[PDB]
C-alpha cells in the first residue's frame, strides 16, 4: 500500500521528511527550497519552477513558448505562503484520490520502487557510483545563512508548480554529457512541473457537449488525470525506457498545414487509444529493441558490480536484489542473473501499454480526449478543488450524490458551471497564422485549425531491408495491448523487496545540462490569395460593432463588405432571411426562416441512390471550399466523378516500401533445417504484409483522417455561424420595432435557439457519418490497394527463390520437394485479408470501418458510367477504360455495340483488389436491349451464338454471350472446366416483355451456385460446386463476336461489378432504383417524348388497336394482325398498326419541337387524320359511368374538356402509363381515366359486343388498389417505330 504524508507548508524542517533541498538544475549554487516528502522517494515543492526561464516571461507578451497550447499566464500564482500550502494540501488530495484505486495506487508502487539504478552509460560496470546529479540530490543541514553542512539523499521523482503558463505541465529527465540515463534503461531523477487548478478543455466532435450551442461547450479535465498522464511519463523514466526513436513530423511546406513539434512515439503511448496505431509496427520493434538492448546492459552489470565508491555505506547485496526485482532479471541458484523473455515482454507492454491515459480514464470513470492529435480549447480554473462540494477524493468531480456522475456531467462545462470559472482572454496567448492577400486584406487563423499532416518522413522504412531466414527465425510482433484486469490483479508486478534507505554521501560532481527555454512570435505572416477553408469559415463572420447584418450567397461581397455575411444555404433562404415585415406580421416570419433553416440544415441527409451513393451533404463544398475548389460547380456532380479525395486539402504521398528480399540459408544432409527454413520463410512473410498494413494504417490515420477530423471541426464552425448570423438578425429585426409593439409581439427567443440547435445537432450527425465514410473509403480505394501492388510483386519475387531454393536441395529433401514445392503455390495463393482491428481497438475507429464493410455499395469493383461524352469507372478503384470509335453513346448512359469491328470497350481492371478470394464471390449487375429477330433470318438467329462481353486471362475467366433468344453466362476455370446458366424468353407471344425492350440482367456467383435474376427475379441457377479456381480479374473486352449478320446490335446500360454475391434483396433494390425517373417511358423502356409518332398499346387488352371509324367520330378497337409467314419458331402481333398519335404539350407556347414528358403533365393527345391533326376529347356533360370519346379536328368548344394528365399510379416499375381527365388543373374534381369499354350493338342485320375507346369513373377507385392491378384497361403504353423491330 501506499502511505501519503500530511504536512502544513509552515511545518518546521526536520532534516528528514521536510527539507531544504538543492534541486539539480541549481547545480550546487544559488539557494534551496523548502521541499516535502509526501511518500517515500517522492517530494513536492510548492514553488514555480524556473530553470531555464526568464523572469520577465513569467509576464504573458506578444510571445509564446509553444505553438499549439491556449497558453494561460499569471506571475502571482503561488507566491504566498498560503498559496504554497494550498498547492501542498491539493497535491496531497490528488495523491489520495489516485491511490483510491488499484490500478492507481500501483501506478504509484511502481514509482516508488523504481529506483534509478546507481551510475549512468560513463560508469564502470563493476561500479556503483551514487555522484551523479541524476541519482543523489542534496538537503541542507545546517542553520540558515549558510551552507556550511549537507547531505545526500536518493529521490525518484520531484514535483514542481508552473513554469510561465500554467498550464502546460511537463516531466523533464536529467541528461548528462548529452545522454540520459532515463533513456538509456538506467533510469533517473525525475522532475514536474504541475499546476491542478488550470485544466484543459476538450470538446467531441463525434459527439455533443450537452447538445447546446448557444450555451459553453466541452468538458474540462480531472486535474488527477491530467497528473497521472505526467506519472506514467515519470514511471517511463525511472525504468529507463523513454527513449527516442522516429518521430511523427508534421509537413509544413504549404501554408494550410499546422505546425507543431515532432512527437515521439513515447507520447503517443502514454496516451494511448488511437494513437499508437500512428506508430507504425516496424518503429514498435525498433523500440522494444532499444529497450531490451538497454537492459541488456544493466543485467551484464548486475553480474559485474563489486563496490561503490562513492558510499561505502551501501550494501551491495539490497541494491542487487531490488534492481533484479525493478527490471524482473531471473536469478539462478548461483546468483547469476539473465533477462528472461517472457517476464520482460509483460514488464515492457505493462509499463508502454497498460498504464496509458486511455486506460487510467476509463477505470476512473473520468472523461478525456479521444486523441493526441485533436484541438485544444481554452483552460478553465477549478474554483476550489479542497471542496469535496465540488470535488472528492473518490469520484473527482462526477459526484453521484449530486447526479454529475452519468455521462461525467460533473466535467460538463454547460452543466457544472459551479466548478469552474472562465478565464480572462487577457491573459491568454496564442500562435495564429495571419494570411494576407497580395494587395492589403488579412485574417488571423489559430495554428490548431489549420491542417496536421505528417510528413512522410515520419515513417520508416525498415520494410526495404533484406531479411535471413534460418531454422531458427520466428516471427516478430508487438501487441500495443495490454489487459488491465490482470495488470490490477497481478500478485507479483508490486515489489515487496526492501526499499533501501535513502540517505547516502552528499553529492558534489554537479554536472549536468540544464534546458534553456525561449518564447516566439504568437503571429507568423504568410502571403496567399487563396480562398480555402481559412477565407470561407471567415466570409462568415461580422464584426462585434456590427449589429446590421444581411446574408448573401455572393462569397466575394461577403469579404468586402462588413454588413455582407456570406450564405451556403439555398437563395430563397437568403432572400427570406433579409426580409422586413411590420410588427403583425413578424412572429410569422420568425417560424418561417427558423423552419427554413432547419429544412436547410436537414439537407445533410440527402441520397444520391442512382449513381450509388447513399449518403451525400451536397452543401460541404459551398461551405468550406475545401480541397480541390469544391464549391464551384455542383458539389454532387464532382463528388460522384472523383469521390472522397476531392475533399482533401492535400493528396499524401505515400511510403510503400519495396520489401526486401529473403535469403535462405541451406543446411545440407539435413532435411529438417531446411524443411523449417521453408516454414519460417513463409511465415515471415505474413509478418511483411502484416508489417505492411500497419504502415498504410499509420499513414492514414496521421495524414488523411487528420484532415477529415479538421473538415468536420469545419463544418460544425459553419452551421455555428449560419445560426449566430440568423440571430442576430431576428434580434436586429425586433428591436426595431417600439416597447409597445413587443409586447404584443409573440416570440420565444429560447425555443427559436433550441429548433436552430437541434436542426445542427441533426446535420452534424449526418455530416460526421458522411465525412468517417469519406476517409475509409480513401483508406480502402486509394491506399490499401497501393500497398497490396507491392506485397503482391514481393510473393512473386519470394515464389520463384522458394521454389529454386527447393530445386537446391532436391536431393537432401528427396521424396517431398514436391510436398513443398506447392507448399509455396498454396500459402502464396491466398492473401491476407486487411482488418483494421488487428491495428487497432479503438472503439471509434472500428466502428467506422465495419459500418463501411456492412455498405453493398462498398463492394463494386467496377461502375462504367457517362460523363462528357465518354465511359469511365466511377467505382474509385481507377479502371482504364478505352471507348473505341464504333461505339454510340448518349447521356442517358445508354451504350450501342454494332457489327463493325471499332464497335468495342476495352476495360484494364484493377489487379490489386480481393476478387480472387479462393472459392469464387461476385457479381454482375446491366441493362441491355435485344433487337427483334429479322423474319427472314430466324434460323441464323436461332443457331448462331455470338460473345459481347468477354473476361478471359490464362484462358480462364467469364463471358456473356447471345445465341438468339437466349442470354447466356459462362465460367471457365483454370483447368479449363467450363458451366453455364442461361435465360431464355420465349419468341412466340403475342405480345414479349422482353423483346427489343430495356430489362434489368443480374448475375451472381458463390462457391456453390451460379444464378440469373432478370428484372429482380430468379430465373436460373447451375451448380458450380465442380469449378475451380476462375480467374476474373483479366481484361474485360465489349463486342459483338461471333457469326452475325451486319445489321446486328446490342443497347447495354449501368454496367458494374461486385465483389461478393448480391441477395435477392439487394437485387430488387437495384431494379427499383435504377427503374425510377421523373418521366414517363415508351413501350422500348426509353423517354416518352412530347411531339413523337406513337402507336397505341393498352396492357389490359393486349392484342387490340385503336381505330377511327370510319362514320363516326370515335375509336372502334380492332384486333392485331399477326405475323403471317409459316416458320414455326416465331409468332408475334403487329405493332405498327392503329391511328399514329402524337402528345403535345399544354403549357408554356415554346412551339412544339420535342421534349420529356413527366409524370402529372398536363397535354393533348392527338393524332394524325390524314394530312390533319386531330384531338382526342370528352364530352362535358356525360352522366353514366363511362362514355365514348370524342375524336375530331383541334379545336375548343366549351362542351368538350380537351386537357389530359398524363399520371403513374403504379408504385412499381413499369412502362405503362394513365391518362387522367380533370375539370381543370386547379379543381380536385376527376372526370375520369382513358381505357377500353365493351358495348353491346343490335342492329336491323347484325347483332354482336364491340369495344371502344373511352373514358370511365370506375377506374379511379381502381388504381388504388395495392398490389397495382397491371391488367387494367387504363393502362397505356406508347410505341414508336423502332430500327430494333421489323414486321
Ligand atoms: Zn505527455
Amino acid at each position: 500500500p501506499v502511505t501519503i504524508n500530511n504536512f502544513n507548508y509552515n511545518d518546521p524542517i526536520d532534516n528528514n521528511n521536510i527539507i531544504m533541498m538543492e534541486p539539480p538544475f541549481a547545480r550546487g549554487t544559488g539557494r534551496y527550497y523548502k521541499a516535502f516528502k509526501i511518500t517515500d522517494r517522492i517530494w513536492i515543492i510548492p514553488e514555480r519552477y524556473t530553470f531555464g526561464y526568464k523572469p520577465e516571461d513569467f509576464n504573458k507578451s506578444s510571445g509564446i513558448f509553444n505553438r499549439d497550447v491556449c497558453e494561460y499566464y499569471d506571475p502571482d500564482y503561488l507566491n504566498t505562503n498560503d498559496k504554497k500550502n494550498i498547492f501542498l494540501q491539493t497535491m496531497i488530495k490528488l495523491f489520495n484520490r489516485i491511490k483510491s484505486k488499484p490500478l492507481g495506487e500501483k501506478l504509484l508502487e511502481m514509482i516508488i520502487n523504481g529506483i534509478p539504478y546507481l551510475g549512468d552509460r560513463r560508469v564502470p560496470l563493476e561500479e556503483f557510483n551514487t555522484n551523479i546529479a541524476s541519482v543523489t540530490v542534496n538537503k541542507l543541514i545546517s542553520n540558515p545563512g549558510e551552507v556550511e553542512r549537507k547531505k545526500g539523499i536518493f529521490a525518484n521523482l520531484i514535483i514542481f508548480g508552473p513554469g510561465p503558463v500554467l498550464n502546460e505541465n511537463e516531466t523533464i529527465d536529467i541528461g548528462i554529457q548529452n545522454h540520459f540515463a532515463s533513456r538509456e534503461g538506467f533510469g533517473g531523477i525525475m522532475q514536474m512541473k504541475f499546476c491542478p487548478e488550470y485544466v484543459s478543455v476538450f470538446n467531441n466532435v463525434q459527439e455533443n457537449k450537452g447538445a447546446s450551442i448557444f450555451n459553453r461547450r466541452g468538458y474540462f479535465s480531472d486535474p488527477a488525470l491530467i497528473l497521472m498522464h505526467e506519472l506514467i511519463h515519470v514511471l517511463h523514466g525511472l525504468y529507463g525506457i523513454k527513449v527516442d526513436d522516429l518521430p511523427i513530423v508534421p509537413n509544413e511546406k504549404k501554408f494550410f498545414m499546422q505546425s507543431t513539434d515532432a512527437i515521439q512515439a513515447e507520447e503517443l503511448y502514454t496516451f494511448g487509444g488511437q494513437d499508437p496505431s500512428i506508430i507504425t509496427p516496424s518503429t514498435d520493434k525498433s523500440i522494444y529493441d532499444k529497450v531490451l538492448q538497454n537492459f541488456r546492459g544493466i543485467v551484464d552489470r548486475l553480474n559485474k558490480v563489486l563496490v561503490c565508491i562513492s558510499d561505502p555505506n551501501i550494501n551491495i547485496n539490497i541494491y542487487k536484489n531490488k534492481f533484479k526485482d525493478k527490471y524482473k532479471f531471473v536469478e539462478d541458484s548461483e546468483g547469476k542473473y539473465s533477462i528472461d523473455v517472457e517476464s520482460f515482454d509483460k514488464l515492457y507492454k505493462s509499463l508502454m501499454f497498460g498504464f496509458t491515459e486511455t486506460n487510467i480514464a476509463e477505470n476512473y470513470k473520468i472523461k478525456t480526449r479521444a486523441s493526441y492529435f485533436s484541438d485544444s480549447l481554452p483552460p478553465v480554473k477549478i474554483k476550489n478543488l479542497l471542496d469535496n462540494e465540488i470535488y472528492t477524493i473518490e469520484e473527482g468531480f462526477n459526484i453521484s450524490d449530486k447526479d454529475m456522475e452519468k455521462e461525467y456531467r460533473g466535467q460538463n462545462k454547460a452543466i457544472n458551471k459551479q466548478a469552474y470559472e472562465e478565464i480572462s482572454k487577457e491573459h491568454l496567448a496564442v500562435y495564429k497564422i495571419q494570411m494576407c492577400k497580395s494587395v492589403g486584406i488579412c485574417i488571423d487563423v489559430d495554428n490548431e485549425d489549420l491542417f496536421f499532416i505528417a510528413d512522410k518522413n515520419s515513417f520508416s522504412d525498415d520494410l526495404s531491408k533484406n531479411e535471413r531466414i534460418e531454422y531458427n527465425t520466428q516471427s516478430n510482433y508487438i501487441e500495443n495491448d495490454f489487459p488491465i484486469n490482470e495488470l490490477i490483479l497481478d500478485t507479483d508486478l508490486i515489489s515487496k523487496i526492501e526499499l533501501p534507505s535513502e540517505n547516502t554521501e552528499s553529492l558534489t560532481d554537479f554536472n549536468v545540462d540544464v534546458p534553456v527555454y525561449e518564447k516566439q512570435p504568437a503571429i507568423k505572416k504568410i502571403f496567399t490569395d487563396e480562398n480555402t477553408i481559412f477565407q470561407y469559415l471567415y466570409s462568415q463572420t461580422f464584426p462585434l460593432d456590427i449589429r446590421d447584418i444581411s446574408l448573401t450567397s455572393s462569397f466575394d461581397d461577403a469579404l468586402l463588405f462588413s454588413n455582407k455575411v456570406y450564405s451556403f444555404f439555398s437563395m430563397d433562404y437568403i432572400k427570406t432571411a433579409n426580409k422586413v415585415v411590420e410588427a403583425g406580421l413578424f412572429a410569422g416570419w420568425v417560424k418561417q426562416i427558423v423552419n427554413d433553416f432547419v429544412i436547410e440544415a436537414n439537407k445533410s441527409n440527402t441520397m444520391d441512390k442512382i449513381a450509388d451513393i447513399s449518403l451525400i451533404v451536397p452543401y460541404i463544398g459551398l461551405a468550406l471550399n475545401v480541397g480541390n475548389e469544391t464549391a464551384k460547380g455542383n458539389f454532387e456532380n464532382a463528388f460522384e466523378i472523383a469521390g472522397a479525395s476531392i475533399l482533401l486539402e492535400f493528396i499524401p504521398e505515400l511510403l510503400i516500401p519495396v520489401v526486401g528480399a529473403f535469403l535462405l540459408e541451406s543446411y545440407i544432409d539435413n532435411k529438417n533445417k531446411i524443411i523449417k527454413t521453408i516454414d519460417n520463410a513463409l511465415t515471415k512473410r505474413n509478418e511483411k504484409w502484416s508489417d505492411m498494413y500497419g504502415l498504410i494504417v499509420a499513414q492514414w490515420l496521421s495524414t488523411v483522417n487528420t484532415q477529415f477530423y479538421t473538415i468536420k471541426e469545419g463544418m460544425y464552425k459553419a452551421l455555428n455561424y449560419q445560426a449566430q448570423a440568423l440571430e442576430e438578425i431576428i434580434k436586429y429585426r425586433y428591436n426595431i420595432y417600439s416597447e409597445k409593439e413587443k409586447s404584443n409581439i409573440n416570440i420565444d427567443f429560447n425555443d427559436i435557439n433550441s429548433k436552430l440547435n437541434e436542426g445542427i445537432n441533426q446535420a452534424i450527425d449526418n455530416i460526421n457519418n458522411f465525412i468517417n465514410g469519406c476517409s475509409v473509403s480513401y483508406l480502402m480505394k486509394k491506399m490499401i490497394p497501393l500497398a497490396v501492388e507491392k506485397l503482391l510483386d514481393f510473393d512473386n519475387t519470394l515464389k520463384k527463390n522458394l521454389l529454386n531454393y527447393i530445386d537446391e536441395n532436391k536431393l537432401y529433401l528427396i521424396g517431398s520437394a514436391e510436398y513443398e514445392k506447392s507448399k509455396v503455390n498454396k500459402y502464396l495463393k491466398t492473401i491476407m485479408p486487411f482488418d483494421l482491428s488487428i491495428y487497432t481497438n479503438d472503439t471509434i475507429l472500428i466502428e467506422m470501418f465495419n459500418k463501411y464493410n456492412s455498405e453493398i455499395l462498398n463492394n463494386i469493383i467496377l461502375n462504367l458510367r457517362y460523363k462528357d461524352n465518354n465511359l469511365i469507372d466511377l467505382s474509385g478503384y481507377g479502371a482504364k477504360v478505352e471507348v473505341y470509335d464504333g461505339v454510340e453513346l448518349n447521356d442517358k448512359n445508354q451504350f450501342k455495340l454494332t457489327s463493325s469491328a471499332n464497335s468495342k470497350i476495352r476495360v484494364t481492371q484493377n489487379q490489386n483488389i480481393i476478387f480472387n478470394s479462393v472459392f469464387l464471390d461476385f457479381s454482375v449487375s446491366f441493362w441491355i436491349r435485344i433487337p427483334k429477330y429479322k423474319n427472314d433470318g430466324i434460323q441464323n438467329y436461332i443457331h448462331n451464338e455470338y460473345t459481347i462481353i468477354n473476361c478471359m486471362k490464362n484462358n480462364s475467366g467469364w463471358k456473356i454471350s447471345i445465341r438468339g433468344n437466349r442470354i447466356i453466362w459462362t465460367l471457365i476455370d483454370i483447368n479449363g472446366k467450363t458451366k453455364s446458366v442461361f435465360f431464355e424468353y420465349n419468341i412466340r407471344e403475342d405480345i414479349s416483355e422482353y423483346i427489343n425492350r430495356w430489362f434489368f440482367v443480374t448475375i451472381t456467383n458463390n462457391l456453390n451456385n451460379a444464378k440469373i435474376y432478370i428484372n429482380g427475379k430468379l430465373e436460373s441457377n447451375t451448380d458450380i460446386k465442380d469449378i475451380r479456381e476462375v480467374i476474373a480479374n483479366g481484361e474485360i473486352i465489349f463486342k459483338l463476336d461471333g457469326d452475325i449478320d451486319r445489321t446486328q446490335f446490342i443497347w447495354m446500360k449501368y454496367f458494374s461489378i461486385f465483389n461478393t454475391e448480391l441477395s435477392q434483396s439487394n437485387i430488387e433494390e437495384r431494379y427499383k432504383i435504377q427503374s425510377y425517373s421523373e418521366y414517363l417511358k415508351d413501350f422500348w423502356g426509353n423517354p416518352l417524348m412530347y411531339n413523337k409518332e406513337y402507336y397505341m398499346f393498352n396492357a389490359g387488352n393486349k392484342n387490340s388497336y385503336i381505330k377511327l371509324k370510319k362514320d363516326s367520330p370515335v375509336g372502334e378497337i380492332l384486333t392485331r394482325s399477326k405475323y403471317n409467314q409459316n416458320s414455326k419458331y416465331i409468332n408475334y402481333r403487329d405493332l405498327y398498326i392503329g391511328e399514329k398519335f402524337i402528345i403535345r404539350r399544354k403549357s408554356n407556347s415554346q412551339s412544339i419541337n420535342d421534349d420529356i414528358v413527366r409524370k402529372e403533365d398536363y397535354i393533348y393527345l392527338d393524332f394524325f387524320n390524314l394530312n390533319q391533326e386531330w384531338r382526342v376529347y370528352t364530352y362535358k356533360y356525360f352522366k353514366k359511368e363511362e362514355e365514348k370519346l370524342f375524336l375530331a379536328p383541334i379545336s375548343d368548344s366549351d362542351e368538350f374538356y380537351n386537357t389530359i394528365q398524363i399520371k403513374e399510379y403504379d408504385e412499381q416499375p413499369t412502362y405503362s402509363c394513365q391518362l387522367l381527365f380533370k375539370k381543370d388543373e386547379e379543381s380536385t374534381d376527376e372526370i375520369g381515366l382513358i381505357g377500353i369499354h365493351r358495348f353491346y350493338e343490335s342492329g336491323i342485320v347484325f347483332e354482336e359486343y364491340k369495344d371502344y375507346f373511352c373514358i370511365s369513373k370506375w377506374y379511379l377507385k381502381e388504381v388504388k388498389r395495392k398490389p397495382y392491378n397491371l391488367k387494367l384497361g387504363c393502362n397505356w403504353q406508347f410505341i414508336p417505330k423502332d430500327e430494333g423491330w421489323t414486321e
